[PDB]
């Protein structure tokens, strides 16, 4: 459970990404793919990307930037009462998608860094270690409804 001022400090830096969904969703996933190759594997629409350029080049990737840092950004502000924005999510990445929950780690990992680098001022160390319980807090929920689906593994 985040504390109220634990919240502030994920939601102030998060207003920061506001106003740049785009970049900051390209920086994330070019990370992603970069320090976890397998990650990049799970996408049929980007495994034809071979380089970080080619990587930065591509349209199609930061529109689905735009896309996961939208819904994450939905998830953030509820603060926790998150069960309606979560499910969707949860019931595609284990059955449709195929995603592992280990790889929400590697990509929460990749948010953080993006977020210390973007936005270091509002992101010190009490911001980072907020910003780490909330994503361990949407790990552990999508955890749970993998679990009910047979995909905890
Ligand atoms: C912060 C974590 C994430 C969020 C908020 C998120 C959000 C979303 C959303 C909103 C969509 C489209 C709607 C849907 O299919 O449910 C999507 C699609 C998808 N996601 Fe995620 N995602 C996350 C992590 C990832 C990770 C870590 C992977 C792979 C390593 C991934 C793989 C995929 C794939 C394969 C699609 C379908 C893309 C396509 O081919 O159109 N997701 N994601």
């Amino acid at each position: 459970v985040l504390s109220e001022g634990e919240w502030q400090l994920v939601l102030h830096v998060w207003a920061k990404v506001e106003a740049d969904v785009a970049g900051h969703g390209q920086d994330i996933l070019i990370r992603l793919f970069k320090s976890h190759p397998e990650t990049l594997e799970k996408f049929d629409r980007f495994k034809h990307l071979k380089t970080e350029a080619e990587m930065k080049a591509s349209e199609d990737l930061k529109k689905h930037g735009v896309t996961v840092l939208t819904a994450l950004g939905a998830i953030l502000k509820k603060k926790g009462h998150h069960e309606a924005e979560l499910k969707p999510l949860a019931q595609s990445h284990a059955t449709k998608h195929k995603i592992p929950i280990k790889y929400l780690e590697f990509i929460s990992e990749a948010i953080i860094h993006v977020l210390h680098s973007r936005h270091p001022g509002d992101f010190g160390a009490d911001a980072q270690g907020a910003m780490n319980k909330a994503l361990e807090l949407f790990r552990k929920d999508i955890a749970a409804k993998y679990k009910e689906l047979g995909y905890q593994g």
